């Protein structure tokens, strides 16, 4: 705690909550506008993101559509 000891770092907001970024939480990158958002603010689970080849923000999906998915074709489906 001290007046000084500043960070001297600037970072614009990308998410809809006018936030730059949140470590604790996971954030995805839109493959349309190149914007970052919180998996919770958008509704995308980090565990699922790894499968999302091209995440589509809730602002572009209204024109482009849903988020693309990778191929992950490693062996025949096992049910
Ligand atoms: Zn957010
Ligand atoms: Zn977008």
């Amino acid at each position: 705690g001290s007046s000084g000891s500043s960070g001297m770092a600037l970072v614009p907001v990308y998410c809809l909550c006018r936030q730059p970024y949140n470590v604790n939480h996971f954030m995805i990158e839109c493959g349309l506008c190149q914007d970052w958002f919180h998996g919770s603010c958008v509704g995308i689970e980090e565990e699922n993101a790894v499968d999302i080849d091209i995440y589509h923000c809730p602002d572009c999906e209204a024109v482009f559509g849903p988020s693309i998915m990778k191929n992950w074709h490693s062996g025949p489906s096992s049910g």
